[PDB]
């Protein structure tokens, strides 16, 4: 297993615009569009991003290739923020995917944020990470991913995907 992998049981594949969990418009592999309201606004967007006239509409391979920049974000974001860089220096290879999931799915920014789980994951305190990132938002609202996450952090193995 891979974090192409793993993230593509997570977020699914969908060649039409769509709405997040949140609401808001999505392509791809969990590529969020806009935060906007407007079908309109985000059909602009994809067009923008694809680089062709797409109608809301995009094939796999342009699918794949949205993902390919977005994990590649995902990871430069890690390693150029200096909250999240060195937990992710300091983890295994399982575990530094499990990260980068939670930063691909919220951004740095809200990841940067889960200050006292960070700083358990550094001092590799598995059992109590796992019990503080499960009092979040993040966690209520999307529970059955935030528990595939959390078990990967907690064991170092890839079981929680095994299912799936």
């Amino acid at each position: 297993m891979n974090i192409f992998e793993m993230l593509r049981i997570d977020e699914g594949l969908r060649l039409k615009i769509y709405k997040d969990t949140e609401g808001y418009y999505t392509i791809g592999i969990g590529h969020l569009l806009t935060k906007s309201p407007s079908l309109n606004a985000a059909k602009s967007e994809l067009d923008k991003a694809i680089g062709r006239n797409c109608n809301g509409v995009i094939t796999k391979d342009e699918a794949e290739k949205l993902f390919n920049q977005d994990v590649d974000a995902a990871v430069r974001g890690i390693l150029r923020n200096a909250k999240l860089k060195p937990v992710y220096d300091s983890l295994d290879a399982v575990r530094r995917c499990a990260l980068i999931n939670m930063v691909f799915q919220m951004g740095e920014t809200g990841v940067a944020g889960f200050t006292n789980s960070l700083r358990m994951l550094q001092q590799k305190r598995w059992d109590e990470a796992a019990v503080n990132l499960a009092k979040s938002r993040w966690y209520n609202q999307t529970p059955n991913r935030a528990k595939r996450v959390i078990t990967t952090f907690r064991a170092g193995i890839w079981d929680a995907y095994k299912n799936l």
